[PDB]
Parts: C-alpha cells; structure tokens; sequence
C-alpha cells in the first residue's frame, strides 16, 4: 500500500508457521494501541537475524487478515 512502520518487542518466532509474534507500541496510523499480535513473514521479508525478547523496528503492509512484515530489524 501504504507501509506501516512500527516498533515492539519480539514475543516469539516461527520461522516453520511463518508467524513472528510482536507486543508493539501503538499504531495510529491504522487505530491500533498497544498490542501483542502475529504478523506474517515471507521469503521476502528483509530479515537481521532476531531473537525472542528483542526489541524490534518493523514495516508491514497489510492485504487480508494478514499483517505481512516487508522488514525487520533490532532496535
Ligand atoms: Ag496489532
């Protein structure tokens, strides 16, 4: 679209589901306040390497019920 950039606290990864979880800071671009949530990650996602616990800055976009990550790196 419209990316969305973010930052948060990575509360866990799977790289198998695809899914990394994200407590993040509120997100008035698209009305959301602080919140744990899953976004999706791809082959395409730009990725440093990330641990669970780590503090986080992220872009997404989002297209279906999928908050799909462009980028993510520490913070
Ligand atoms: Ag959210």
């Amino acid at each position: 679209p419209q990316v969305i950039s973010a930052t948060g606290v990575v509360k866990g990864i799977d790289l198998e589901s695809k899914k990394i979880t994200i407590h993040h800071d509120p997100i008035a671009a698209v009305n959301w306040p602080e919140m744990t949530m899953r976004f999706t990650i791809t082959p395409q996602t730009k990725m440093s390497e990330i641990k669970t616990g780590d503090k986080v800055a992220f872009n997404f976009v989002q297209q279906g019920n999928l908050s799909l990550l462009q980028d993510i790196k520490v913070s």
